[PDB]
């Protein structure tokens, strides 16, 4: 979700 959501899962 607006990329957001990808970086925090990344992290």
């Amino acid at each position: 979700h607006a990329e957001g959501t990808f970086t925090s899962d990344f992290f």
